[PDB]
């Protein structure tokens, strides 16, 4: 009897574990791979995948880190990651034409990360109010999270407390700020300030983070999300890499 | 207001899609469709063509390079105004979206495109594909790209359109079949649904059931297109073209 995910969870199962579309590398694999590259001078004892959704990037980080915590606001996402981790498979509904669907099974043993999955622990939790035990990380990776937060500065201005000195914070975002998710006054960029000048999100990130971090690198990373049998979202996130001073 | 296609944001989105730069190696969709349509209709007289759901008018201008007269019809007055402004004033401006609320101003210059040799052969009209006025008839080609999945009742259009096409003329549809209740009540979707007997209905099959009364299906092909939303976010979609010859 395979655990079956709902429609919201199915979308992220498809995104994180489905076959690559339009020749684009799997996003979680691309992000975890780069993070491992950028943190090559760290001991790689502890990583945090914050906003881990159905957990693919946590599994991928665990191939290099001794221990990886994956945390997500959504209990349903965490349940799906945990079921794949413990029982080895989960089922989901891939979007098709109209209301039509294609049922798919994700088999843990079909991925290279099968050699490391016991090094991950998944938790429900909130990036803006993490419990104190989530600390002493060599790496905190938060991919496509900041423009889903109502007040992203609440996460960003405190996160240095959970990272070891010379450890890394790695963010990605396509900077698609929207009032449905984030109050305009809390957008990190993508707005015209009171003086008429355009504020870029990377500039806003520097202003928040350069108190405790140095900006080491930026890189563009595409991803593709399936909406129907024929319609897809093709987006380019910017990765920014920050080293604790 | 209520119609998303009447908003300035949709006008700017379709200006960029129809007249702007290619993305991800995907060629301009209006030109691809018009070029393929001219190929499929090579043996017809090429006197009159209708571009139904023409949005900001690019495919109408491109059809007019080969047809003696082209009518572009859209339900959105804002789209019709934009196409007419480009046609008559020779330029229109629009906004590209960046991060968040940021925008960049761009200009479309009529004289920068090859279709500039034919733009007086187009007439643009506001109109309803599901209930066209009688004067829109006697077409050698009717091309309706990405239209059917935005119609309130697609059968009003599909069951009647053969009456507006000359004998041996063509109807050429494209659609990605993005059926949504915001555009079309589910009872009127041509496909993408499970019927009352539990069978899955594909849109192309639903199209065959309706159109094979008066048409022969001549060809299908897949055509990708890309719509920029922001400088970092895009729709990337595979439309299905179907080519129908009136019997
Ligand atoms: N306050 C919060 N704390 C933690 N996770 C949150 C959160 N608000 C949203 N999330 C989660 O963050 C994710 C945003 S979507 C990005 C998911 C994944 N990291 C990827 O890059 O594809 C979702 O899984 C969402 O449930
Ligand atoms: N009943 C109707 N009659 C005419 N046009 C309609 C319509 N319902 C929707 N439309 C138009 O159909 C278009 C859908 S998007 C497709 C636009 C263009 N043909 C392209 O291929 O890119 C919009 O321009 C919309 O205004
Ligand atoms: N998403 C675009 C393109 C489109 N047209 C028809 N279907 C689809 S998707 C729109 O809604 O106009």
């Amino acid at each position: 009897n395979i655990y079956e995910t709902d429609e919201s969870v199915s979308q992220y199962c498809d995104f994180q574990y489905g076959e690559d579309c339009f020749g684009v590398l799997n996003f979680a694999l691309a992000c975890a791979t780069k993070a491992i590259g950028y943190t090559k001078e760290t001991p790689k004892n502890r990583a945090l995948d914050l906003g881990c959704a159905t957990g693919r990037a946590s599994f991928e980080l665990a191939r290099s880190y001794k221990h990886v915590d994956g945390v997500d606001y959504s209990q349903a996402f965490v349940d799906a990651a945990t079921e794949l981790q413990k029982n080895g498979c989960i089922g989901y509904s891939q979007n098709g034409e109209g209301e039509l669907k294609n049922y798919k099974v994700i088999d843990r043993e079909g991925y290279a990360f099968r050699d490391s999955f016991t090094k991950v622990e998944f938790f429900q939790g909130d990036a803006c109010n993490l419990t104190p035990q989530f600390k002493e990380y060599d790496l905190i990776m938060a991919t496509n999270l900041i423009d889903r937060l109502y007040e992203p500065r609440l996460f960003l201005e405190n996160i240095h407390k959970r990272i070891n000195e010379k450890g890394y914070l790695i963010l990605t975002s396509p900077y698609t700020w929207r009032e449905e998710y984030t109050a305009k006054k809390f957008w990190i960029g993508g707005y015209v300030d009171e003086n008429g000048k355009e504020v870029s999100t990377l500039e806003g990130l520097k202003e928040i983070l350069e108190i405790h971090f140095e900006l080491v690198a930026t890189e563009d990373i595409p991803f593709v999300i399936r909406e129907t049998s024929r319609k897809f979202q093709h987006t380019i996130s910017q990765m920014s890499v920050w080293k604790v001073i």
